[PDB]
């Protein structure tokens, strides 16, 4: 149809004309438009196939095919995509036609397919450990949760070993200690923490006006980056902060600290072992960040991680916690949905600013700021000191 | 924004001017914009997070929330709903809001919950059903389909008893015969047969010019619905054409045709238990019809089924497949998801035009017309003769 025509080249020219951040709203609309125009038939269909999509990209993962697809300069028929990556030509001919159709990949005139924007996005080792990450841990995860609520009488999920993951993976340990004794899902975790989101909290954190009169000398710490994985957040602020003096210290363990050391610079950013469920050795520091973390624990894990900061802080000292701050009325999908997961399989919680607050409040905190830097989906900065 | 109101209301607008089709064609190129404007990360966070929506429906199912708010007459805050459905106040808050940022419900600016499109949907009990299919039989088979491909190094399944079925549910029966010693799912099987497509084959089928003279006297059958579970095609025949004479038998399996009488009409329609992988009884009948039937066997398998109907045919007899015919290249994700679905669970595959054909004339058979009803998703009915 040509009106079809007409609406995909309009809100074409609407997304280019908008940053990342409109883009992201004009796509919940889109997501919104699709829910509320489908027929009682369209829904159930919908919900049933979608779930396709992650056991087939999973399949192509096997198989290197969005890795081998993305570094083809022609088009290429569904028989020699399948012999070259030995796969059956009538099962590679299904996967490729189901991929077309969900822009897995790109179906051309004469039945041959090329790289879609998706493709080239399954063939980035981060993120293709994230979709993994989907299939063989939260799926089983998620299965498990309703029959699991059921035997169980429905109730609040607040404790990390008593949640669907123990009934997923028939085990008793929490979900951290279980994935230290399987190798695989340790491996695929390590490529995971690859992956640098964008943007992040350094395109709206102001740094020299929260730093103050705060003094290096002698050798103050600047940022200590409690679990900070491959240091990304250290990196970048070395990067946009060159000549800002203090130390700059990655704190995590010593398994992920080992294999950060590929990427790190070879000076600046400090390398010290730390599990932060222990007092923090690290004293008077600037900023104590946290990206991610309080995410992971409930409300009293949470606060055991924090009152094991709060003995090293000077006046001068703030927590700063990096993390999705929902609003309490018209959260999006993209932190509901979080929320749901990380409740069954780790029995935390998102939380909004007023959880996060409420939970500070219990280690002697106060909020000092809130830098929002993503959109709609809210990632905030808060700042928190004592008092 | 005011930007994303007036997207909303634009193609709201636009959907409504136009018809179901249209709708249809609508929603698919909303789906393809917002596949083609996300972002890398954005695309991860999908495919892992839409896995939740199936989840979260059953939970619902299983507290009967859809149904009773779809029975309310004003909104409800969530620690009312937890009460009266016996669900913890904190997991329903969190439920409510997952499902809200889904439109699986809807949120009031006063953060009280009411019924939306969605709700509705998941209160009829034959969709309510087809979601319920989806957790328990689809979703198993799924998770287990990448580990079982790569196990036979990636082979092209062809038979229903050696699929991805046998090895999600560790047992060695097909899909069919394992189905029978299950009580729980048989009854929700049953409930699934209630609900009924629309629109059907009968809204663009010229049944008097392809009745053309055939006569019904002295007592032949002028329909024989095979395999047609809850009659509803033969209920339309009967309201459209009631002044045409002729027999309309419904033939099904004994479990399903005493769950029919339910609904049948008193008289017009004969219930007749009989099992198509066994010959035909009735004989010369004019229409012999199959609606999603051969969909769901491999090519050796369907044909004996079209093979026990070709002895009970005159001249004039006709077999009708009312099936799904997908387009051989730029086929929508419906229409292949089935396909993959089916190929894990059945072995059985969708089959386009010509491999209908081809799997006919191996029967002897020889296709006449071809009959679409829906769009842009190709459900036809394709008669077919012998010759
Ligand atoms: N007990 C513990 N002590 C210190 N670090 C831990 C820990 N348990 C998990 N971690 C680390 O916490 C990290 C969470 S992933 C978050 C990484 C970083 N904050 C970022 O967003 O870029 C993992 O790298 C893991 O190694
Ligand atoms: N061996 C067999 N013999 C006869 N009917 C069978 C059968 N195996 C399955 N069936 C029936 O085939 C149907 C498949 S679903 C049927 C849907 C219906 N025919 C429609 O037009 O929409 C079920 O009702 C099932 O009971």
């Amino acid at each position: 149809m040509e009106t079809v025509a007409a609406i995909k080249t309009l809100i074409q020219q609407l997304a280019q004309s908008t940053d990342q951040f409109g883009r992201a709203e004009i796509n919940d609309a889109l997501r919104e438009l699709q829910y509320s125009l489908e027929t009682p038939f369209d829904t159930v269909m919908r919900m049933s196939l979608d779930t396709c999509q992650v056991a087939v990209a999973r399949i192509g993962s096997d198989l290197g095919l969005f890795k081998h697809l993305s570094q083809c300069a022609s088009p290429q028929s569904a028989e020699e995509l399948a012999d070259h990556l030995g796969c059956g030509r009538e099962l590679m001919s299904r996967l490729l036609r189901y991929m077309a159709s969900v822009r897995m990949v790109q179906q051309t005139d004469d039945i041959k397919y090329i790289s879609s924007n998706i493709t080239q996005t399954l063939a980035v080792p981060g993120l293709e450990a994230g979709m993994r990450h989907a299939f063989e841990n939260l799926w089983p995860v998620l299965m498990a949760l309703p029959d699991f609520l059921a035997e169980r009488k429905y109730p609040d999920i607040v404790d990390a070993k008593d949640t669907a993951f123990q009934k997923a993976f028939n085990t008793d340990q929490d979900c951290f200690h279980w994935l230290a004794t399987q190798p695989t899902r340790i491996a695929n975790f390590k490529v995971l923490l690859t992956d640098e989101r964008t943007p992040n909290f350094l395109s709206t954190f102001p740094l020299e006006k929260e730093l103050g009169s705060w003094s290096a000398e002698p050798e103050k710490a600047l940022f200590v980056d409690i679990g900070g994985g491959m240091g990304h957040a250290c990196i970048r602020l070395r990067e946009k902060y060159p000549n800002q003096p203090g130390r700059v210290i990655l704190q995590d363990l010593p398994p992920v600290l080992q294999a950060a050391q590929a990427t790190l610079p070879l000076s600046g950013i400090e390398s010290m072992p730390h599990n932060f469920h222990t007092p923090q050795p690290v004293q008077g520091a600037k900023f104590y960040f946290l990206r991610l973390i309080l995410r992971d624990f409930p409300d009293h894990q949470a606060l055991e991680i924090l009152q094991n900061i709060v003995p090293a802080m000077d006046a001068e000292s703030r927590i700063v916690i990096d993390d999705g701050v929902p609003p309490e009325k018209g959260a999006r999908w993209a932190e509901t949905g979080t929320d749901i997961c990380i409740m069954s399989a780790l029995g935390s919680k998102e939380r909004t600013q007023r959880q996060w607050e409420e939970l500070a409040a219990k280690a002697g905190l106060q909020l000092q700021a809130l830098y929002q830097y993503t959109w709609p989906v809210v990632n905030a900065a808060m700042v928190f000191s004592l008092q």
